[PDB]
């Protein structure tokens, strides 16, 4: 019979600016009045949270709000958490007290930080998203910028968009005292207000005791800070090792792959096949797309617009007939590589089964994936962990 | 310490047809080598299902998925549970051996099954649904605006009803009906996952669910538009005290001509024991997110002045832009979408007699072709 | 001892729709509900006036009101007259049923309608002015394009312009019945709303007889329905003829211009000395140009805006003192020639002198004026006018 | 039929400086070779003018230029002219030969010469004007630390113009104008004045009977202290009116003052204004346009105030934090800017039988005078009618 703590419910971050302004921010800023940290000029936003000592199960749920504050684009973001294990991680780089292991430039040229290294852990997601177009400070009913830009089949703009996901496979790395920060890719001082809740539900049942869950952080290619743009793979794969201490059983693989490169032809708008290995079996092999982006329409006010000439049929007073129209199409409403303006990223798992103790190899290729090339930010934004139990 | 069964799975239909055949199929055709029992001309799909006797906790999850075998049209679903408390039903009515029960006309007019009777217990919804406009079969452009690249082939809808596991137990008749009228009709799938908690002390609550309406015509019934003239009230029985009892109501509004109930916002106003338990518009503003799924929809040309991106930046012109039916709002629906339940808690109710009404006051009449009417359906859940 | 008729309001124009919508309207619509005539595609408003047949003198005034309807830019305009005494004008050209004289291209190359022909006189302007940038549907409080843009110094954007002149000397031109007109040059279907009032104030003194005016319009390079931008003053000065049927007295000439090309360079921003001739004598000769422009700062909510960098002295906390900062520009501040954005343009007069009956000569020249260039578009709208008492 | 005598133009002062020199110049000088008098060691000018006895109407227009001649700051101007019907003036007060009356302690406190007295009358304003800071004198680059980059060129001096034909009953025939500006240094400010009478082409356009009849004025020409009076009382008076009035108007001008943060020249104030009891005026004198006199003010006090700015920038439209340069001369004020000059509020009366008659103007929220805080309010009004 264990005793009840009750469930715990924090408002991490309440419409918290995420923001560039280098003037007012420098690297690192410390705890403000509301427990907010704030990061490379403002584009993390970081806060200490501190959860009961649970020993029965929990089940853990994220929500993640966010809404433009006069940026007008759509940038990628991150919710995350500094793994408890890491000497090394975002928070004290920023302050200038360590950085991030030099690597070996034969595997992963000047990669600072996607992969492990001495005393460094790479930085786990809790979420990968990607801001849609203006939502919020563009969305009223009259805006001089997106009332005209509104299709006729969009009724109203949404105020801001919101994404939930279940995270209960990343309690160990929560648990009792942890860092949690979103990051997006802003560089205007307006930027973004984000907010977050976590919500941890105690399970009701006496006998429940909480399982041993395990989390062990991969890879992270997301540009944090003093980092650099992902096109690695258009050159290499990236492969690394990894130890196992102890042998685990049905061990899972989550995986979180967005593309970009958002000119015409860039990887954000290409098909990409992504291959994941592990001690060299493929484990994931697909190609990361969404087909859906009209859905997020109503979230996207001041997404570019183009007139597209298309014969279109409809009824007229006369019956069935065709015409030519020039019909509008949304930078939101294009396919792209795994994401929409506006979507959150479920991360793809795949069950490795069991792992012996011992050395293993990890092997992401995204063999097609392009180069930077000027203005071309090709890129891909690659995360990955294991969860078990013990 | 409780012993372990494993989990569940069945797989009910599988792209199993839903249609109107009045030729191959009459009101009631036995289950056929698959299990699978038809009525009213193949309008309705229904098995027999089995479950093991769970002493733990478990968890339900349905998964329905649609697709169009030719019916082009946006027709009304329902995926329901043959109540287990109740010896008329669906499907003994269909065999000709009973009846609904014959209704007070001053409280209900002519709308026989959608309150309980003598030997009658509504038939209870697992999931309300509406297809789509022709997904699948018209999913390969005069049709497909610039701004979706491929239709998408078939719908699929995923919701927890747990809750709803009493009405499931042991042995239990479940179904489909689809308001289709053309023989190339559907095809329906659904899949029932019963997860078994991995806790051994985790005893299995003693859940209840009460059925108390439901409006939808699934055979020898009339279109509801009763609310336009009266509200729908009636009595139900506890027979036991009951604690922290939560009410589920399931609601959409109807009449697919200009101006009709499918398309105007109607406050609907639910009541338990005198008090107001729900009070809210059921309306949904978001159907072009489906329009992937409605290749075979109704478009028309609405002008309008649109800004855009010219060869010498921003600027603004008339245009004629296509408006798909499946984009218009709607009374709590979209082509494509299932429904979701609101929930309300009642709180405690005691032993003995207790009211339920249902008001959509502002509903409007059938009116020749026009088919104005509210699918409800609602009822009760609770653990003893 | 004359008669009193009292004075005479005409609204013309209410907040009426200036735009560019091909689709509903075409070169010509006829007179709606309300009066207004609708020509090229919305982009001139006309208007039957018909007025007392005043004995005793009077004083006309003119108050021009504009806001943008959804246009952003600041674009020409023309508030005018068509001549009573010319059988060939805008109305009858835009219905199809004339044209507007052939031209001798050795003089005026292709620029049909500039200077008087058979059956034509030039039309007159009754007011040349220039919207601001978007200056009402862009000026809210929280406009989400202005909001940021507005400096410091301004505290609230104006919700329109309004502009006023005295227009006496005109009235030969409009009494007893007359068309009259707004036309700007906007090409985007929102478009612009104008309005017009004419206040014909009738003296009070009994003795004080109407005195005999007279108007001849001479010239009027505004580009008002199929007519090419004017920059023929980049290759030749406009020289042409006109006839006095009687001797005049003290005749005065009034002539109204703006220079164009709005890119870098050219000459809506550059000095251009323009030199008047009449008879061979020069009349008029200076640089149109404002530099003040700044004080039209309120009207432009939505014009461009860059960032300067200056080193500038302040007050600070410790004293006078210097840093360097970024200043905002606006394109409304930039000096042009002779008109900002939201202004309206005072005709430049000489006195003539005398004239004997017969025929006379009449020049315009802008010598270092630039040639049109591709999407460089340089020119100069000039209109010109005699007036006289006989 | 009337006789035309003719237009009449006259220069009155040409670049006529204006400054405080008591070694050159002592609270008296007489008429120099040009005809201009110096009152108060530099700060008052003053021309006798004459002008034809016409018999058509005619329309006066009033056209003062100014620029500093090396006086730094945005002073108080007066362009004025001393009242025909008056024995008590500011010119024999100079000369030493009269005073202003001595005044009730409980009305007035000490604010000598801002209402009637026996034998006096206040001195007439045809134009209330603020200079601004410097033009002219420092109006000299590409990047210049005092020009902002919206600012082309500097102008070199200001200009107002002002109908004022209602007041010509107070110039008629021969009288004596002036200009005071509140300057305290030996370089001070050059000022000039024209004055335009376009007399009426019409033969029988007869010059209508106007009357003009001063009632106050705080404006401090000489041995006068600062009108603070209203942050402790409502200035109340009488007025005689000797023949009854038709459809008579009220001119009022006002500005504000004190030029310390939280000063009556940067704080909103209401004016309530009234004549045998009843309110005729009632409003907060405002300006709310200063910037666009940026141009007149060289020589101005800048602070840097921080924002967020929207602006294109190479990759597109975005925000940034900027220090933005505030000039103390775009600042609104009580009714006036550096550079501008004061329209008159105007008020119709109505009818005013002959004899006694009441004024009062009333700024109840007005300040004190704090140690170097001079918060004050610059008042003046007079009464105009046709008879």
């Amino acid at each position: 019979e264990l005793p009840a703590l009750g469930n715990t419910h924090i408002q991490v971050f309440d419409k918290t600016p995420v923001c560039f302004r280098p003037d007012s921010f420098p690297n690192y800023t410390p705890a403000n009045a509301d427990g907010v940290i704030r990061l490379v000029n403002g584009r993390i936003i970081l806060k200490k949270i501190t959860l009961p000592d649970y020993k029965r199960d929990v089940d853990v749920t994220l929500k993640v709000t966010v809404a433009s504050n006069g940026d007008r684009w759509d940038k990628s973001g991150s919710c995350f958490v500094l793994p408890k294990e890491s000497v090394i991680n975002l928070m004290n780089i920023a302050e200038g007290k360590r950085a991030f292991p030099a690597v070996d430039s034969t595997k992963y040229e000047k990669m600072i930080g996607i992969v492990p290294g001495q005393d460094y852990v790479p930085t786990l997601e809790l979420m990968r998203f990607m801001t849609p177009f203006g939502v919020g400070y563009y969305s009223s009913d009259n805006d001089s910028l997106s009332s005209k830009r509104r299709p006729v089949y969009i009724p109203k703009w949404e105020k801001s968009v919101t994404w939930v996901q279940d995270i209960t496979d990343l309690y160990p790395a929560l648990e009792r005292e942890a860092y949690v920060g979103i990051y997006i890719d802003t560089w205007t001082a307006e930027g973004y207000v984000a907010s977050m809740e976590l919500d941890v539900k105690e399970s009701k049942i006496t006998c429940d005791v909480m399982p041993e869950r395990r989390v062990k952080p991969l890879m992270n290619t997301v540009y944090y800070i003093g980092q650099t743009y992902p096109d690695i793979f258009s050159r290499k794969d990236v492969v690394m090792d990894f130890d196992m201490p102890k042998a685990a059983k049905n061990v899972r693989l989550k995986y979180i792959v967005t593309g970009h490169g958002g000119h015409s032809g860039g990887d954000e708008f290409v098909e990409k096949r992504n291959i994941v290995s592990v001690d060299g079996k493929e484990v994931l092999n697909f190609i990361p797309w969404r087909d859906d982006c009209a859905s997020f329409r109503r979230f996207n006010p001041a997404t570019g617009v183009w007139l597209i000439p298309r014969v279109a049929a409809y009824i007229g007073d006369k019956g069935y007939t065709t015409k030519e129209i020039e019909e509008p199409l949304a930078s939101s409403d294009l396919s792209r590589s795994n994401w929409c303006p506006g979507s959150d990223v479920m991360p793809e798992e795949a069950v490795i089964g069991d792992l012996s103790a011992g050395k293993h190899s990890f092997k992401v290729s995204i063999p097609e994936a392009q180069q930077v090339d000027g203005n071309k930010l090709n890129h891909w934004l690659v995360s990955a962990y294991l969860v078990w139990e013990e």
